[PDB]
């Protein structure tokens, strides 16, 4: 068995501090002074990729390969993420990977993120939504997108997804949120990576749309690093995830022997909050460890050449390393660490932060089995139909409305037992369609598409409208395609005529 | 100047037809008898690859390299385009493919497929297209999708794009019909593989939203494959478009040495309609030839190491090969042939295709200068 060990590692743009976690982590392990604890020496040769053309992804990996080296550590993105996969399952080189799991299952490579479909689900049916806006990006992989739509069958929701993935201009996000705003979306799924999070609520403040209606879910790990301050002023509530928890005794040692450390050596290191990245960059460190402890005991033996040979024969020993790595069970900084056949984390724990006015507060756990343990009416001005009253600009609400309409929507509602807000059509139109464009004006166009529920007005009856809206017997009330509301109106302007 | 030149392949799965018109239109080069017009040989170094693995990939271009080649003809997808076009603009080897243009400026990429922003854009203003369902997937760049949403903001439209690029299940093709039909949606542009074309108009039909009143613009130079006779006797409108002209005397010329040839020894022939692939596979070879030609003619240098090595070394004279291969201005089967800087065709052509009762009749074409100019 060598003296030492050798392992590479990989580290794309953006990712300072998870070298520094890299190097303090590998530190404490080598001042170890317990022989039983510290039986080899551990080394790393560490490299800088580009993440954007294939050659020097190439070049680099062949670099770390062609020197000598153990199991290979880094991140990869959706550029990358092909090239270190495909090439680390045809040579037998494990990869201990800290970035998003991949979609479809790949041997060779060991994933230490959890997933969160399984946890999103969950709340999805805890708070009962059953309408509500996904944005959502592609820089984490498709498997999130793939559950939602399929549970939206199985369940018939009412998922609006839109992808966020390309904008590059504030005008695309300010436009989607005004447009969803008038359909009457209280509810979001956000799920980008923590830049695109921190544009599009920066745009919903300016907007002025984080009252207390609103309810929007972060589905994204490191909810500390999502600037929360300025929404949550207003009383709209949110929701997100961790895995590390503040209150471990383990990660209060390494925070607190993590602060003191020199900023020469160690950038970004005491003034900077810690990333959840840099606790799994610090966990590789004890699952490598582990497992060549374990390799160390069974007396397995263990021992280059370049990356392109015909035939590409790989060292037989492959094999046996990444058994010793996927089998491995150590409480570590993140919880408890277990993978199963494909490398992906299993039996882990996601906390759900449930964060309110005066601060943050645990609201639960979701464990892998036990799963998360804790009316707006259009109407148009035409007298006696509607009419202001004698004062309308000192009278708010509305009050202000006086007519035979205002009149009939107080009944109806009585009778079915709703709340009503009129709304007056800026448009100034019953309704027609443009020859050449299609679009519907008017309060049939309101109504079709979604901005309102019920129309009280006169609106007369005829086919080229009844095609569209189902209307009431004459007086008649219109009603959107499927509303629940169609047969309850029906009946009770029905049982009005009959007194 | 070498007494023969040596190109490579790079043919990917669900492609035969093209690997024939491959074949066939080296050896049509190869049989001329004016000295002028055929002063060297030409050969080829066929090879298949799995663009689903990035080490076979790579380890096909190697083999390729290490050969010895002066350009390179091949296909390749959304999942193995940067690893074909990152080793030839490293190692300064040109690489002229029929495949669909890239989102970025690249150079030593030659590229012969005619961009589609510009005829779409025009159709869409020219029918007063304000309310629309945009379903389209990303096999094939993001270029067409960034053009219609930037349209948008600045013409204040209303476009409800969906991704449907990762559905297997028939099922959701059928509840997105149905939820956006509820919404009044009549005018739809599906920009989508031919075979998921297939599947959606599939759907259209059983669902009985193929009568009159609305309108599909398939935005996709396939137009001579996708399977819509039960559409078209629905009543529904349908637009298309199309670069390869049957008028042309060249494309008739062609077509009648085509259907004659073996069909054992060039499968896919003289059974299956003209896929315009095949067309742009023949107008390659044009390309190729004639740019070497030229090169022989002008008294040029030109005359192979490790695929990868830490000092990066290209080619001396590979500046030239792929400047010479940007300057041609051949006509051929698309209309014609002329690059820009960047690799990308210039002075297009496209022609629109409205299919009616009687059949697909031409409506028009489109050009860069011109616009849209119909008849």
């Amino acid at each position: 068995f060598p003296n030492t060990i050798s392992i590479g590692g990989l580290f794309m743009r953006n990712t300072v501090q998870e070298h520094s976690a890299f190097r303090f982590a590998v530190q404490l392990y080598n001042t170890n002074q317990n022989t039983t604890e510290k039986p080899f020496h551990l080394n790393y040769h560490v490299d800088h990729l580009d993440s954007s053309n294939s050659f020097s992804v190439t070049n680099a990996f062949c670099s770390q390969f062609s020197r000598g080296v153990y199991a290979i550590f880094g991140f990869y993105d959706q550029m990358s993420m092909n090239t270190l996969t495909s090439f680390c399952g045809a040579l037998h080189t494990s990869f201990v990977t800290p970035s998003f799991p991949t979609d479809a299952d790949v041997q060779f490579v060991i994933q230490m993120r959890p997933a969160l479909k399984g946890a999103i689900l969950s709340l999805l049916s805890y708070y009962k939504w059953e309408k509500f806006v996904y944005l959502y990006d592609t820089e984490r992989g498709f498997s999130v997108l793939q559950a939602i739509m399929e549970a939206a069958v199985q369940n018939n929701w009412q998922v609006t997804a839109i992808s966020v993935g390309n904008i590059k201009d504030v005008q695309e996000f300010r436009r989607i949120i005004e447009e969803m705003d008038r359909r009457q979306e209280k509810r979001y799924l956000i799920d980008c990576e923590v830049e695109r999070i921190n544009t599009i609520l920066e745009q919903v403040v300016i907007l002025g749309k984080h009252s207390r209606g609103y309810h929007y879910m972060l589905a994204n790990l490191g909810f500390t690093d999502i600037l929360l301050e300025r929404v949550m002023h207003g009383g709209a509530n949110i929701t997100g995830f961790q895995i590390v928890n503040n209150e471990n005794p383990m990660v209060q040692q390494f925070i607190q022997r993590w602060v003191r450390l020199d900023e020469r050596e160690f950038p970004e290191a005491k003034n900077a909050p810690l990333k959840y990245t840099s606790a799994l960059t610090h966990d590789a460190i004890l699952v490598i460890a582990e497992a060549f402890r374990y390799l160390r005991r069974q007396r397995v033996d263990v021992s280059a050449g370049d990356c392109l040979a015909n035939p590409a024969v790989p060292w037989s020993q492959g094999i046996d390393i990444e058994r010793a790595l996927k089998m491995v069970q150590v409480q570590g900084m993140t919880g408890n660490i277990q993978f199963d056949t494909y490398g992906r984390r299993t039996n882990y724990t996601i906390d759900v932060y449930e964060m309110k006015v005066s601060g943050s507060r645990k609201a639960g756990y979701w464990n892998e089995y036990e799963r998360f343990v804790p009316i707006v009416v259009t109407t148009i001005l035409e007298s006696p139909y509607v009419m202001y009253k004698k004062n309308h600009e000192q009278l708010e609400g509305n009050e202000r409305y006086e007519g035979y309409c205002v009149d009939l929507a107080y009944e109806i509602a009585k009778h079915v037992g709703i709340k009503y807000k009129l709304s007056i059509v800026g448009d100034g139109k019953y309704g027609a369609r443009d020859p050449e464009t299609k679009i519907w004006n008017g309060m049939v166009g309101e109504l079709v598409y979604g901005r309102a529920d019920i129309a009280v007005a006169p609106l007369t009856i005829t086919l080229v409208r009844e095609e569209v809206i189902d209307f009431s017997k004459p007086f008649g009330v219109a009603t959107p395609k499927g509303s629940a509301l169609g047969t309850p109106v029906n009946l009770a302007v029905l049982k009005l005529s009959e007194q």
